[PDB]
């Protein structure tokens, strides 16, 4: 159920062992030695990987290492979709601007921080959340010249539990890592958009990479003189495979959770963020593939972007589900309400207070709430000529010297990003119509974007007319248009644009609602600290986690399938066999690597088949993981690497507020599928050479 | 394979049913010259199955099956198919124009009858060994001389099993008063609704009630208000135990079709013309008319029923195409043919050989006529409404060119074109459909096989299928209201003989009975070559596991309760629950709304003696029975010969189980017998039916 601290290794090892948690405490994690913590990093700021050899190989997913298979893919040599194979050290290609870190130490610094805190004086300061702030304390601990005097480390402290425990991290920083392997697309992305938060999965989401270092092993920016970093720890990897009901644990950084979330809180986050986020989609989505299925040429220029809308639109849907069916409400106000009970009996009414604030802070930004999610899933990303030109102070103080050449330069610039390839005016005239009329409907005249008011005033409420002249007239409604102001610019024409000023009204009221919203965080913050305070000094920091806040956590759990619907199982473990049954020639989505449905063919599986002489390829597991846990390592009871997580089920996005036991898994790719792809479809036995693999 | 067998066959499947579970006594199932559980089945309405449930003719069947008693019942102020109804007193069980039931009295095997009377031949070549009209003359002179007045009620029937190598004759009982007892609402009825037809695991309450009336003396006797429930021979004890995994299951009914002599060839022929033409045409159609029913509500109201009975057909070649490319359908047939062929060899009999050949050339011989079929049936004779818009007859024409006739024909003509033109036909929907239905047609079929009119689109339109639709609507006096109106108040033969959508709908029509009546003959060889191909498969093996094709007669088969896995790493279990129902709830679908009587009784728990061991409220089951389209209402039996449940569909997975079994998905999806009696204890509040069946602890 949790996304626990290194700290609370120890307070858990007993449970975790009568799981079937079979290696040394001080093996998995050691405070003041090294341990299995040793061999995961935090791979480009937001995934997880892990250090798979004494060469400093890292294994992470193929989404996770995407945009470095796209940065060195070519028309002559497509990484992307062929997979990339280095078949020496010397071949493995640098990134720019990649990074993996290193958690050298932690320590708990929360007498320290809070100690510090009591020079504040202001009671409401948010510092003892500030980064700012909290980096001061960091650099007074660790001394004035420390990232000098130990090079490649920095410190950093954190805030936990509401601002209740703070622990100082440092962490050892390598930005010299290059791509060693991946897969083609069609593996490491097999379901594409449609297996996206599905179990069961058939995807081999993985990427390798090599962290490289100076002659010492010291962090070191990208040199042709690097040599690869020998790691005081990497992972085994094991090959006897998992079971239903085995002992699974992961270690990684999950980015957020709302696990302290009141009713109240639970509410708005389903009846203003889901339902307008599931609205709004809805009508943007459906103008989208009317239109995409009409025109070929459409489909081409809009379905990234109808897959991008598609994306938090599904997440919306499954996190609604688990607020209507799993009680996630009622589970929020049963933990208050035992609070609020417990504050009673002991004389101390500053925890009722505390959710009595948060409940009246959501209350009342509600109307305000509303509005900025209405204008940012309607208009700003509903509509694309939201993010049309909008001439700059200095653009227009230079329109009215040659300057104005200057500046129509960099108008056209802006012009072409928008009016690109795959901008097509007359699908978005079609989806800012539907939009418009939806976002009028809700939003009242005297609530509106300034320009939005000339539909009723201007138009008599014809929302076609109204999208139909901001075209017809705007120097940016087409390519003609814009030239024909190029040729002779005024400021008075760009001053009384249509579209100018209809971006640079919503853009007005979007950033107007932003501001007017800020303020009342910090209520809840401030409160949400005296909370969490309350439920620990009653239940215990036991079965109850910190909020993950992109830090370094563990989770434990098994190898379980699950019963997604009345009558129906999802075992604990997907096949090859998947994959060919899934397999569609004419869906880019799901075409099959002929190199793999070959080896399948041929039943050339080696060492890396089943009991039964199946092929695994995916697994799920009852661990507690959210975003930034992708490429997470997964291990055996013995600590041994036997997948990578990369995902988990729709029935468990509702998790991030409240776990769910019973439909709940993390998605994790099978690492004999990983070496399988390595060895019969990349021909890649130098990476399997270098692995230290365990019968 | 595993069969639907003849009640003759049940004594030699009798050992296997046993060691499969089966507890009852032989002839207590079935007994030619006695009662048996074989006298509480039905043929409902001549295409469903039923079953006596009470010794007051009370019958149990789909809710499906009693679907149009129960919708000619309902107005607008007793709505039975949106609320249910259920008779509260016998006298207002509602009578039903045209409905029947009909019981299999006996069965007789009279193969050597039929073959000594057919050696009377005057052709070899003759089809009277498997024509209707023949073998009911060899049915009346063995009955004998006015049996039907003889014998009021009773009627005989002979039909041909095994390809023509097998005989029996039918004596039915038909009764005609058949009375609407009870039925659920729609919500439970047809819950699943389009979107579960074919599904497992499913969650619909597929039950009607009906009741037999007859004469003071049981006989058969149409409506009249002195007629009396009919006390039956037999009737069925409902179980309430109910049903668990790998328990023995058994069904009885009349599965009306199935293909399993089918050569490799015409298992080709089934894929790559029937069904992808089928799959093409339907998704080129269906494809149209969802665009304009999203883009229009109104079109939507419209086209809803137009779209889903498409789709029926459509979802049914998808299914029938997955078993032929998954589950070897071809390989298995060829493999049958084979094994026959080297038997054949060795036996030094090669008339079995010669067979299949034929078989295998008539198809290779009718693949482009069969095709060019198939093209303009689902391409044109379905898939585009003006295809059937009136077409002037001989004597409407010739009455149009001195007499008050003039005015007869307008108006038979007027009411054809308001049936073409109804509330629900859009003229600018099907201009789409058949604008993009005559561009893949045109496509597929070449100029020299093309019906005379669609000639214009090349010779006369420069190859715009748009401008030739146009035309056809902008000059047709079937174009608009309007233009029938000008036509109809100075209507000229002439106008009509050069009509551009007169044109077109005959063009279609006679190529499409010219194409017919070219591949008519090709059926005679294959049926004549079968005959020799079954006869030698039963020489060879044995009727023993090789039950004879479906022919809406009688038959049984046995398996288990037991669910499957449809794909990796899912399985799909043998029950379905009440649990299932609410999870699929949708208020703002009308297929998955739910009963609030029945919403209540899930929130109460208050399942009685319905629930099963765990307090779980059951619904529906699936068992490894081999059913076809005949077996809707179907009794489903336990190993005491009991009433578990009523088979109402089958999965998808086993469409392709008309011509080869598929043991690992093949599966019959049954309603559960409890879940039928808590609807009509908790939802319809008939206890007065419940207390007249024979309820088991
Ligand atoms: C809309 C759904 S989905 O498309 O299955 N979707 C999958 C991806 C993520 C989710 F959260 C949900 C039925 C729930
Ligand atoms: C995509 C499919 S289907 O075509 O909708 N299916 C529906 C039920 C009846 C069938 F025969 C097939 C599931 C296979
Ligand atoms: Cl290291
Ligand atoms: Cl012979
Ligand atoms: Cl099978």
């Amino acid at each position: 159920e949790g996304m626990w601290l290194m700290q609370q290794l120890g307070r858990k090892y007993a449970q975790m062992k009568e799981r079937g948690l079979k290696m040394k405490e001080y093996d998995l994690y050691n405070p003041n030695g090294t341990s299995l913590k040793d061999a995961v990093v935090l791979f480009d700021g937001g995934c997880t990987g892990e250090v798979v050899s004494d060469r400093g190989l890292v294994l992470t997913n193929h989404h996770c290492g995407y945009d470095m298979i796209q940065a060195h893919s070519t028309l002559e040599h497509n990484y992307l979709e062929n997979g990339f194979w280095a078949m020496r050290e010397a071949d493995e290609l640098p990134n720019k601007d990649i990074s993996v870190v290193f958690i050298d130490k932690i320590e708990d610094v929360t007498d320290y921080v809070k100690k510090e805190l009591k020079a504040i004086k202001d009671p409401n300061s948010m510092d003892y959340l500030s980064p700012k702030y909290l980096q001061k304390l960091a650099d007074k601990k660790a001394g004035k010249n420390f990232s000098a005097k130990n090079p490649g480390l920095s410190v950093e402290i954190k805030a936990f539990y509401g601002g209740n425990l703070y622990l100082m991290f440092t962490k050892k920083t390598y930005t010299d890592v290059r791509l060693v392997g991946a897969p083609p697309s069609s593996i490491g992305k097999f379901g594409a958009d449609t297996d996206n938060w599905i179990w069961p999965r058939h995807t081999g989401d993985f990427s390798i990479f090599r962290i490289y270092a100076d002659k010492n092993g010291n962090p070191a920016p990208y040199s042709e003189d690097n040599v690869p970093l020998k790691p005081k720890r990497f992972f085994n990897i094991s090959l006897g495979g998992v079971q239903e009901n085995d002992y699974a644990m992961i270690m990684g950084f999950p980015g957020t959770t709302h696990r302290y979330f009141t009713a109240s809180e639970v509410d708005e986050w389903k009846s203003i963020d889901n339902d307008i986020r599931i609205r709004m989609r809805d009508i943007r989505q459906g103008v989208m593939l009317r239109e995409m299925l009409a025109d070929p040429q459409i489909k081409i220029m809009y379905s990234a972007k109808y897959a991008a809308s598609q994306n938090a639109y599904k997440r919306a849907i499954g996190a609604n589900w688990a607020i209507k069916t799993r009680g996630l409400r009622q589970n929020k106000q049963a933990m208050q309400d035992r609070l609020i009970a417990w504050g009673a009996k002991q004389g101390t009414p500053r925890y009722e207070e505390a959710v009595h604030e948060i409940d009246a802070t959501v209350a009342k930004r509600a109307d305000l709430r509303r509005r900025y999610w209405m204008i940012e899933e309607g208009i700003i990303r509903g509509i694309e000529f939201a993010r049309s030109p909008i001439p700059t102070e200095d653009e227009t103080k230079a329109l009215q010297a040659s300057a104005r050449k200057e500046a129509i330069d960099k108008i056209r610039t802006r012009y072409s990003k928008f009016a690109n390839k795959d901008y097509s005016a007359e699908v978005d005239k079609k989806v800012a119509v539907a939009m418009l009329t939806e976002y009028l409907k809700e939003i009242p005249y005297e609530n509106l974007p300034l320009h939005l008011r000339l539909v009723k005033d201007r138009f008599a409420g014809d929302v076609q007319a109204y999208v139909d002249d901001i075209f017809a007239r705007s120097v940016f409604g087409s390519e003609a248009q814009f030239d024909a102001f190029a040729a002779v610019p005024s400021v008075e024409k760009l001053a009384e644009d249509p579209m100018v000023l209809f971006a640079s009204s919503v853009f007005d009221e979007y950033r107007k609602l932003y501001n007017e919203l800020r303020p009342y965080d910090d209520p809840i913050l401030r409160a949400q600290r005296t909370y969490i305070a309350g439920l620990l000094e009653m239940d215990g920091d036991q079965d109850q986690f910190p909020d993950a806040n992109l830090t370094l956590r563990f989770t434990y759990g098994q190898v379980k399938g699950y019963s997604p619907r009345d009558n129906v199982y999802y075992g604990h473990q997907t096949t090859l066999d998947g994959v060919m049954e899934k397999e569609d020639p004419d869906n880019w989505e799901f075409v099959v690597d002929p190199k793999l449905k070959a080896v399948y063919e041929r039943k050339d599986f080696g060492r890396y088949a089943d009991r039964s002489g199946r092929m695994p390829v995916a697994f799920c597991a009852t661990t507690h993981t959210t975003g930034g846990n992708s490429g997470s390592p997964v291990m055996n009871a013995n600590g041994e690497l036997i997948g990578l997580n990369f995902d988990r089920n729709w029935e468990g996005v509702g998790g991030d507020i409240q776990y769910l036991a019973d439909y709940q898994r993390s998605i994790i790719v099978d690492i004999r599928y990983v070496l399988l792809v390595i060895d019969k479809v990349g021909g890649c036995q130098r990476l399997l050479d270098e692995m230290n693999i365990v019968p």
